């Protein structure tokens, strides 16, 4: 599928994905004002041959994934500055969960049904051999009060049939707070590795996306502000003696246990996506 840049009708910048920006622009060919509303995603024009394989990698990805709990691909747009394609993907209109949270007061039922949502799309995306690498509340959107989709797939990654896990890079731009111990010290990326991401996702939404309750300040107060380089070593070491994330408030003491699950240190000793799916249903069942 084709869009015509002649045809894109700026509105405004949503904000910034991973390898570039993202903008709200309505698609309007007839000009009376008709017009869909999409969510372009552009690679920055001074970007170099690292980040340029990488946003094509974006494409290729999200290309080959279809599912309700995934935001969905429209098409691309051909980009005569910075050479590059405009990745033209459709615009959830509520926005993320980081963003509409701390403003809308949503039910715990509601949120565990998000939760099973989330584990919906990620199983799919497990099922297809691939691995998100940047599951976070951020990257999780909106669509309406009881349907919810995953959206960047910048750090998106395909695990070969044979292997289980993938091997990751030295990188400064990592999602460190929202990461599992075997990849902050392997640098070992595994299914199992999502699912811990998960736990942190889920714990975001019984916050209700309270950045002074957000993995990086609750981490930090543990780890301290004055430590050097060795701020992921430290997260590593607290993680390695059993501390973890505090229980939000009024959250309730199984789905609490059921986080603590998804960070169990030992990567088998975790449930996979597809083993979440039953729980979360019956979860949500018993809240609504
Ligand atoms: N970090 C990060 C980060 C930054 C951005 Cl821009 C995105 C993203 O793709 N956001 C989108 C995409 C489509 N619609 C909205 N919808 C809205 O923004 C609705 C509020 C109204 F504009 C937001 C993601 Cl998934 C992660």
């Amino acid at each position: 599928t084709v869009f015509h840049k002649r045809y894109l009708k700026k509105i405004r910048d949503l904000g910034e994905g991973h390898f570039g920006k993202v903008s709200l622009y309505c698609y309007d060919p007839t000009n009376d004002g008709t017009g869909e509303m999409v969510a372009v995603k552009a690679l920055k024009a001074d970007a170099g041959p690292q980040h340029r394989s990488g946003w094509k990698q974006e494409i290729d990805i999200l290309r080959t994934l279809y599912h309700e709990h995934i935001i969905k691909y429209k098409g691309c747009c051909e980009d005569a500055g910075a050479a590059s394609l405009q990745l033209v993907m459709e615009y959830v209109p509520l926005g993320s969960l980081r963003d509409y949270l701390p403003r809308h007061s949503i039910g715990l039922a509601q949120l565990l049904l998000f939760a099973q949502q989330i584990c919906e799309g990620m199983a799919y995306l497990h099922a297809q051999h691939y691995i998100h690498r940047n599951l976070a509340a951020r990257n999780v959107l909106l669509d309406n009060d009881r349907l919810v989709k995953i959206g960047d797939f910048g750090l998106a990654k395909a695990v070969p049939e044979g292997h289980e896990y993938y091997r990751v890079r030295e990188d400064g731009d990592s999602p460190v707070f929202w990461y599992a111990p075997e990849c902050l010290k392997e640098y070992k990326f595994y299914y199992a590795s999502d699912v811990w991401s998960f736990g942190v996702t889920l714990y975001e939404l019984l916050t209700h996306c309270d950045s002074s309750q957000s993995p990086p300040t609750k981490f930090l107060e543990l780890i301290g502000i004055a430590q050097g380089q060795m701020t992921v070593l430290r997260l590593t070491e607290l993680l390695e003696r059993g501390e973890r994330l505090p229980r939000p408030d009024k959250c309730p003491a199984e789905v609490y246990h059921l986080m603590k699950n998804c960070w169990e240190t030992e990567a088998s000793f975790r449930p996979t996506f597809e083993n979440l799916i039953p729980i979360l249903k019956t979860v949500h069942e018993k809240y609504r």
